[PDB]
This record gives structure tokens, C-alpha cells and sequence, in this order.
């Protein structure tokens, strides 16, 4: 289920909404987002999505 | 025998009992537990987590 990862994701944003990121960094930040919603966040490759985030 | 994660998962929590472990250091040692269940037994990733465990 992603309820959970919903709620960590939801996290980072709040968070995010407490400093003026600017519109390129969003571009990086949205794709990231849409990659950390397709993956499971556990192998070498899902974990650096997270991390990159 | 019974369930080679679960009984892993006992006999690490052991030892990690008596140290005092950071709190860094836990969550590290969590993240890898959780994944260390949905790893295959014979999968090659499961015995790379296993000895960082």
C-alpha cells in the first residue's frame, strides 16, 4: 500500500512549504515525487529517489 | 525450522539490547530489518544486508 508512503511524501511537502523553492527546482522536485509514488522505496535504486528528495 | 527473518530479526534485537544504540544508527538498523523480510531467502541481496546487519 502507498497510504504510508502518502503520509511520509505529505511530510516532505509540508516542510517545503516553509521556503521559497525556486520554479526550476520544482520540475526536479515534482518528477521525483511521481518516481517516489512508482517505486517501493526499498532497493538500491528506490532508495536513492528518497534520498535524492 | 521456522522463519529465517523472524528468527534472525530475534537474535539481532538481542544483541542490540544491551548497547545503547544512536538514535541514527537504529533507524538504519530498522529500515534494513523491514527489507531484509520482503528480500527472497536465496536471493543474493538478502545475504548483503545480512552480514551489514
Amino acid at each position: 500500500e502507498k497510504d504510508d508512503k502518502d503520509a511520509i511524501e505529505e511530510k516532505f511537502r509540508e516542510r517545503l512549504k516553509e521556503l521559497v523553492v525556486p520554479k526550476h527546482v520544482m520540475d526536479v522536485v515534482d518528477e521525483e515525487l511521481s518516481k517516489l509514488g512508482l517505486l517501493d522505496n526499498h532497493s538500491s535504486e528506490f532508495n536513492v529517489t528518497r534520498n535524492y528528495l
